[PDB]
């Protein structure tokens, strides 16, 4: 078997979801987002909100291993001339990639309740939402005309629902609080080490897999599938799980400035490639975002996390096989 052969069967039994389910777990979140609209436009009437709508690898058809879960973007609206943003660079906590959200001039703002020391806290909007998701116990059976089930999700996921569709099926929907002040959107995502976690995080996604679509889609290339597998393999270990879709999509990014020919011949060679080159950022202790180079996307990994992680992929170059095992 060449690599390109292993690297395939692994898509194919280990990575793809099965059409079936995951086109069922994606209409379930589209029925629920919609119903989550109605209802939450009258349960808080009170809170300036845009339509909610959904994010993440399941509605993207990035997803791998199993279809369970997807975001619901809760944008807030704030009113631009009491709001501005302050990007990490410029703040003490000198963070590229997370915001500050400073309260302005005078005026009220519903948000204002939100606001310690005149800042915009993302935990402190966070736990508006905690105390929603915690309300639906309270709610009546919304989807129960589709036959949905919603319950909050099992602690400690207190921004999570649980739905419920036949049988023995669940999805897993966490609401994810998100400002956009000027044209930079943020999300209340919080750092990975605990000092960061009151920063917003700058949502960066979108045009990620944005520039990954437009790719694929101008030559018909492999660069979706090549990440399908990785996502699939850090999946399989939980030091390798430390590693995130959006690290390594922006190694793809990366390797796809280099690289034009992503033809289907060319898969194992591209996966080998993308090893490397996730060994050299992890060495260097740096990945740039492809697409907003001063946020390294390593920075929420300890030093020592990112020596293990290379300790991990040490041998992948000669023994990648090993990887789809
Ligand atoms: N619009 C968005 N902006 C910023 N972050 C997002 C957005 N949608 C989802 N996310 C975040 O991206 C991460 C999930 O990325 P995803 O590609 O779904 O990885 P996976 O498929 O491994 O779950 C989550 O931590 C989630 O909070």
């Amino acid at each position: 078997m060449s690599l390109q052969e292993k690297l395939l069967t692994y898509y194919r039994n280990r990575a793809a979801i099965p059409a079936g389910e995951q086109a069922r777990a994606k209409q379930a979140a589209v029925d629920i987002c919609a119903e989550l609209r109605s209802f939450l436009r009258a349960k808080l009437p009170d809170m300036p909100l845009r339509d909610m709508y959904l994010s993440g690898s399941l509605y993207d058809d990035l997803q791998v291993v199993t279809a369970d879960h997807i975001q619901l973007i809760v944008p807030l609206v704030l009113e631009q001339n009491l709001w501005s943003c302050i990007p990490g660079e410029d703040t003490i906590m000198n963070v590229p990639g997370f915001f500050l959200v400073r309260r302005e001039n005078r005026g009220s703002s519903y948000w204002d309740r939100c606001v310690v020391g005149g800042y915009l806290s993302p935990k402190t909007v966070a736990d508006t939402f905690e105390k929603v998701v915690a309300g639906s116990i309270n709610w009546p059976a919304i989807g129960s005309l589709l036959d949905y089930v919603i319950r909050p999700a099992p602690p400690p996921e207190a921004l999570t629902l649980e739905v419920q569709y036949e049988r023995d099926k669940h999805l897993f929907i966490d609401f994810l609080p998100s400002v956009t002040l000027g044209d930079t959107v943020l999300v209340a995502k919080p750092h990975r080490l605990a000092q960061y976690d009151n920063l917003w995080r700058l949502s960066l996604r979108p045009a990620e897999t944005a520039r990954l679509r437009a790719l694929d889609q101008a030559d018909s290339g492999c660069r979706s599938l090549c990440l399908k597998i990785l996502k699939a393999i850090c999946k399989s270990t939980p030091a390798l799980g430390h590693l995130t879709a959006s690290q390594l999509t922006n190694v793809i990014l990366h390797l796809a400035q280099e690289e034009a020919d992503w033809s289907p011949d060319m898969l194992a060679d591209r996966f080998l490639q993308a090893l490397r080159g996730l060994i050299s950022y992890l060495e260097a202790g740096v990945l740039p975002s492809a697409l907003n180079p001063k946020v390294n996307l390593f920075a929420e990994l300890t030093p020592e996390e990112i020596d293990e992680l290379g300790y991990t992929l040490y041998c992948s170059l000669s023994e990648p096989e090993v990887l789809l095992q």
